[PDB]
Order: C-alpha cells, then structure tokens, then sequence
C-alpha cells in the first residue's frame, strides 16, 4: 500500500509532512493518533478547537519513519505580546492590545529525546512557508497558544524578541 503523503520540506535526518483536514482518512487516522499522543504529554482532555476545517497538522518524521516532532497551527486574526510576570513579594502578564497575527501554534511537542536539534525550529518554518498559498509568513505573524515555560523558552530565541505573540490566555 504506497499512498502519497505531503511533503514540506526535506532534510538530512527527516521530512517534515502536513495533514489538511480534507485528506485520505489514512493520514487523518495516523493524524488524530499523534495528537492524542501528545495531548497526554502537554497534559490536556478532550481538547475541541475552533474552526476544524482550516487547522493544520504539521510532522516532523525521522529518517527511521518515526513521529518525533509535531505541531498543530490553526487560524487565528489577532494577538497579544507576552509579558513577563511581576513577582509576589511575598511567596505569567500579557498585553491587553492586540496586534494582527495570521497563524496561530495551538501545540508544539518535540520527542523528548530528540529536542535542541532543531526540530520545533524547523516545524515552524515549514508553518511560516506552507500555512497559506504563495505566502511566507514573519516571526511577528505568528502566535503561540498558552506557553509553557520550554515554550517560552523556544519562541524567545526562535522570534528573536522577548516579547513574542501569544492567543488564548486566561
Ligand atoms: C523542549 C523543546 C525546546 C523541544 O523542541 P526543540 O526541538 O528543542 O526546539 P529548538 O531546538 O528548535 O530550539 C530553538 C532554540 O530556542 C532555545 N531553546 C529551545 N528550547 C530550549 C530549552 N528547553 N531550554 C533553553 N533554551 C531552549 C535554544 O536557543 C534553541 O536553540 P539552541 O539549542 O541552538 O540554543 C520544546 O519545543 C518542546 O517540544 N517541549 C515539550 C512540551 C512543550 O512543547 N511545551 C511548550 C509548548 S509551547
């Protein structure tokens, strides 16, 4: 059974493919199962965003055909600069005006083991590139979606900003 898969970028030590939402069932099938996968790890139940039609799911597969890395970018229209949290005296903020964003990173994930290679790095260029037709977009036109502290880390560095857009805050 050869069935053609989608293809974004091609590397030395992997591929990194996408699954649209209207795609043959047995890549929706391997899609919705790395998902669950990581969900668990970042620690999530029954998740059921917005806008299920226009949410993309991007892979980073190694060259041994194994999942390592993989990223869910979604639709979104405006965004807000992460602050940095005031400490408590006694033992994180974001903006209140919103900036126009175009991508939303709904989750990111890494295999554990396979992390500091570039890999997140890569996803997100392969979101920037193929997110929309004939369009490339900048670190200032993407978003992530509640970060959590290795987040943060990552898009400090990959946004080349300390104040880099975040959505979905509470
Ligand atoms: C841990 C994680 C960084 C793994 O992804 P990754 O493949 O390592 O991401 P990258 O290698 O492209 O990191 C890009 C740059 O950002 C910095 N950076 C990224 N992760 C960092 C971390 N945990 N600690 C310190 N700096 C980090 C580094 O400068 C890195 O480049 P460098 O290693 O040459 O210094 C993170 O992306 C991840 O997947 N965590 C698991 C759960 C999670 O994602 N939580 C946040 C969701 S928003």
């Amino acid at each position: 059974s050869m069935k053609k898969e989608r293809v974004i970028t091609e590397f030395w030590d992997g591929k990194i493919i996408m699954v649209s939402p209207d795609d043959p069932k047995y890549a929706l099938k391997k899609a919705e199962e790395v998902r669950e996968l990581v969900d668990s790890e970042l620690g999530f139940q029954q998740v059921s965003l917005r806008c299920p039609s226009q949410t993309r799911t991007y892979m980073f597969v190694s060259n041994e055909k194994k999942i390592v890395g993989c990223l869910i970018a979604e639709p979104i229209r405006e965004a807000y600069r992460v602050l940095a949290e005031p400490p408590s005296l006694h033992s994180w903020r974001c903006s209140t005006e919103p900036e126009p964003a175009i991508c939303g990173i709904s989750r990111i994930w890494v295999f554990a083991l396979m992390r500091r290679k570039a890999i997140a790095s890569r996803m997100v260029d392969a979101v920037r590139s193929s997110f929309m037709y004939g369009s490339v977009l900048t670190t200032e036109e993407i978003a992530f979606s509640d970060p959590t502290p290795d987040g943060k880390l990552f898009a400090s560095t990959y946004c080349k900003v300390p104040d880099f857009l975040v959505y979905n805050f509470v």
